[PDB]
């Protein structure tokens, strides 16, 4: 039955066949995005209609199309020609990555710049970087990538050690033309290598680490059915995968006694942006929407056993479309395992003589992706006690530049002559809430300090206040760590045994949000990133906080356009969008390859249950 | 040799013998505190002088003494009579716990109160609670405990389910007198039981949890020598234990190449307070300094294998003094183990063809203690990449009251008629810094936003600023999560290869600090808790942010008195005191026994190293 099952190779081939049959997938066409659509609200009562949405690019320069296909019925539901100057360019194609370097290698301006620096063109790698929207009027309606150069001394060398600063180029990847080459002047190209497998740099490897072995002799405590339905320690969910978003969780519910209680209908990372804070013209245009522009799912790594995922691992191998509509498996792209998580509850009571200890566990669902120099791990955790958590793990190699003589307010030094521009990694979690069903609301909860006086003569009292967010116009919220600000999603028609609305409380890390000036291009294109929390009324076409087409797309779509509708959110089907990020001032310890740093958020039950939900956990 | 070794049973017996011989430990004397003193600055060049400090109480009502003993030389160094009205009462004695209930059981006012509620005196437990300092002039100079009552239906019942609100009593535990019994009126005593081992409440226990087995077939990668010296993955430290503070880490250093580089000289939790925010006269005096008043070390649990600590565990069994000066072992009171900690670093490089993944690990040093209804786990972690972290795990049973008819702004409902007053758990970490040696300083680092304009035409730039804290008068700092505020401890005379001062950056969680009105008794007695970060000049007698004697002690000592000295801290031997806590509005899920909640902080290297320190970690 399962309407939330992963796409199969056969479904993708059939989408390809349907498109071909319909005249939409001739030899000049390329698939820039393909994904299964979630079933509509209700209609789980009806027979399956598996629908797939496709963005089709044309390499001969004709307008791209957005297409919805019913794979069940073998039909095209809708196909519309896109005006990209207005609505955005399609996501970057994997086949365009190589094009920037290739076009530049025969360009006389680029060659003159390399020759001024005594760099062999055969050794110069060019990063294929998203262009954004700035002052270049000729780029409007064209697919442009910008290129920054890095020297590779030999095939196995880490090019990131040798940035070529002072030089940037812009390229039209469809007409195969170089539009501009800007050379503001030579900077020394940093000379030390960054080869973290070279024994001259590592020194002799440690022989001190004795093995750790994590096994489950009876296997894992979770089950997988219908390909992607998980049942684990009262939790129930479906693990989805989308080429843009990566791992998506559907139908997160908890079995409380006999009743399956919904909590979250859909949880995803719906956008992630990496804005750079170096004002040099060489990099001041740099903002990488890894999700919206590049598609993080498509670059998911195949995860090796004992290296990437440790313990008794169950893998999913999601299927995506290549550029021609053929299915491609990402072997072992999603890890699922349970792990010990320390003490769950402990008490040694003097009066009763009873000593009690129980252990915690969490279910882990993860993938790891690679976008250029960056590598990100996306982890979802379900805990025994009802807690839901997300964590991103950032690693890879830092994006480099020259380190200016005389220093910089916007770049860190990593090695002689080698710099790392300041930047942020900012995520948007889209949480289509379903706390005991879809009739939900959100309150902002602050701690309330109280003045010494009548009613409070000793000046010890403190309290809290909750403010219901009633309509979308008042549901754009900032953090306030000093007052312990959180947000509670509740169901006003579902009460616990103490007659209080059931709820879950979101605990944020209260890290800085987008730092750019509010008048900047990035502040408009990544508007979501300027505030910690947004609440909208659910609509099927409001999927990403940046809109459907982010590449070279101005403001006009996404969250600011959604909330303008000012819809009722007080006891309605609502979606929480939480912004959270890392602000990175690179340190010498990040070089030549960076140790993982993390960021995330969690939600804990708040009167959802009638008492602790883990009283039935056994000892030892 | 080891001058930081744990106290042995023999040393404690010898302290007892020295005190006896000197006329200081006759039959009326009781030891309220005993601990080894750290060796003085320098003088590691000289022969050992193991000194022990003792607080001696007199049950016949004579003044207590503070005593310093050289166990090496068999001498009393100093002995001074204490005026407790001025300097504070000695910590609560374990033998006083039972006294409050015992005295009250034959008091006619208490009996009249129990009879008004139809409660059998034989079933009424009385919590022995610290008294603090309020308006009762007769308590000044006397050792007072206050008592709140909880009914125990039968020997194995959890009394916390049945609070007797409306009733409090005060008791002089030396003269064995009841000074006051206050009955403001009857409240219903909540009737449901809170017995989390009763199958009627748990239901049938889960049979779904398959085993997890964590083993190390070649044993752990750390070594223990001289009883308590740890060497693990370039780290070196000594694990101390003190009856007040619990586990204390000494001499945290990292072996970078051939050179042993100090980082932290002493790390401890030097205080922890639990202030309550219910303005009722029954509880408005309630603030439990678990460290300062009760001594968390002395109530350390014996930790069972496979239950409390999982994996290949090495235990320490610290020795403390009983009330008469006899040694008592806390069997298996400290756990030490290493554990896997996910991915350390990962990169899959397109240009080089090299795919690289390494795993992280941490060394864990922990203990768990029980103070009445609360149980706390204290965990220190050392990571491969140089990160140092502390985490507290709070669990146990919530402290209860009646839930008022018509509700409360300062109490949560847990069950019919059962309330849980709001409260905080606030810790002070004392970090006697030694970043590459003792010449250290502290800077406050904020993110700096930048205006779009000349130099920043695209409005993308952002930066940071560092402010040196030069003297103690300017080193009392608050959090600012919005600006990403951290604090960097550096050594201005020790530079990395890039000519920047080596340092470590403290990352706080930016949770709310003490909420009480600044004019309250708790705001003065727990002044440390009102600000996130303090920096002092090291002095051997500045051990606790609350002073040596916290019990029934007003303001006058501790951190506000230390910083008044306004000493130079810019490139000197300094101590960082970080306040961090949990603000707890109890939820129904906390009842009848609470799932662990956590709080903590970490410090990460910040130009301490010349490049990543984990390039020599091997694969797989
Ligand atoms: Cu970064
Ligand atoms: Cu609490
Ligand atoms: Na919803
Ligand atoms: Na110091």
């Amino acid at each position: 039955a399962s309407p939330f099952r992963l796409a199969s190779a056969g479904e993708i081939s059939e989408v390809q066949g349907i498109l071909r049959t319909a005249g939409l997938l001739g030899p000049e066409k390329r698939i820039a995005y393909l994904g299964v659509l979630d079933p509509a609200r209700g209609a789980g009562s009806e027979a399956e209609d598996r629908r797939f949405r496709v963005f089709i690019h044309d390499v001969s320069g004709a307008r791209p199309q957005e297409v919805t296909v019913s794979v069940t019925n073998g039909t095209v539901i809708s196909a519309v020609e896109l005006d990209t100057a207005a609505t955005g360019e399609l996501p970057v194609l994997e086949e365009e990555f190589e094009v920037v370097e290739q076009l530049l290698a025969t360009d006389e301006r680029w060659l003159k710049a390399l020759a001024a620096r005594n760099l062999d063109v055969s050794k110069v790698r060019v990063a294929p970087l998203s262009a954004g929207v700035f002052e270049y009027a000729e780029e409007r309606g064209r697919r442009i990538l910008r290129g920054l150069a890095f020297v590779q001394d030999f095939p196995e060398d880490s090019a990131w050690a040798h940035p070529v600063d002072g030089l940037v180029a812009y390229v039209d990847v469809v007409s195969k033309e170089v539009t501009r080459v800007i050379d503001t002047g030579v900077f020394p190209v940093p000379a030390e290598h960054g080869n973290y497998t070279d024994p001259e740099l590592t020194g002799p490897l440690r022989t001190t680490q004795k093995p750790i072995s994590i096994t489950q002799p009876e296997g894992p405590s979770f089950t997988v059915t219908g390909g992607n339905h998980i049942e684990w320690e009262k939790w129930s969910l479906d693990v989805g995968f989308d080429v843009r978003e990566g791992v998506v969780l559907h139908n997160i519910a908890f079995r409380d006694g006999d009743r399956l209680r919904p909590i979250i209908n859909r949880a995803s990372i719906a956008e992630m942006v990496v804005p750079y804070g170096d004002p040099s013209p060489i990099r001041s245009w740099q903002n990488y929407f890894d999700t919206g522009e590049y598609l993080v799912g498509q670059y998911a790594n195949s995860l090796e056993l004992g290296c990437d995922c440790l313990g008794d691992i169950t893998y999913l191998s999601p299927v995506i479309s290549d550029a021609f509509g053929n299915p491609r498996e990402i072997r072992n792209g999603i890890c699922m395992h349970e792990e010990d998580w320390g003490i769950l509850a402990k008490h040694s009571d003097l009066w009763s003589g009873i000593n009690y200890t129980r252990r915690n566990r969490r279910m882990v669902i993860s993938f790891f992706t690679t976008i250029g120099n960056y590598d990100y791990g996306f982890y979802w955790y379900l805990y025994l006690d009802g807690t839901i958590e997300f964590e991103a793990k950032a690693t890879g190699v830092v994006f480099t530049s020259a380190f200016p003589e005389g220093g910089s307010d916007n770049i860190s030094q990593l090695a002689p002559g080698l710099g790392a521009p300041f930047h942020q990694h900012i995520f948007s979690a889209r949480l289509d809430m379903a706390i005991d069903g879809f009739t939900n609301r959100v309150e902002e909860e602050d701690v309330v300090r109280q003045t010494m006086g009548p009613g409070n003569e000793r000046g010890n009292a403190f309290s809290r206040k909750r403010t219901v967010l009633t309509r979308e116009s008042e549901a754009v919220r900032e953090a306030d760590a000093r007052t312990g600000r959180t947000w509670i999603i509740s169901n006003p028609e579902s009460k616990n045994r103490l007659n209080e609305p059931v709820g879950y409380k979101l605990h944020a890390h209260n890290q800085p949000t987008l730092l750019a000036d509010p008048g900047s291009s990035i502040a408009r294109r990544a508007a979501f990133a300027t505030k910690d929390l947004w609440v909208t009324r659910y609509a099927d076409d409001e999927r990403y906080p940046t809109g459907d087409f982010v590449n070279q797309h101005s403001g006009g779509a996404g969250l600011p356009s959604y909330i303008a509708q000012d819809r009722d959110i007080d006891g309605q089907d609502i979606v929480v969008w939480h912004t959270f990020g890392l602000t990175h001032f690179p340190r010498v310890e990040d070089w030549p390859i960076m140790p993982v740093d993390t960021v995330g958020f969690k939600l804990r039950p708040e009167g959802f249950f009638d008492r602790s939900p883990v009283l039935d956990v056994p000892a030892n």
